[PDB]
């Protein structure tokens, strides 16, 4: 889950 990780919900804004 990319949401639960701070830096990839932050540069993956299709991801979450």
């Amino acid at each position: 889950g990319c949401c639960s990780d701070p830096r990839c919900n932050m540069n993956n804004p299709d991801y979450c």
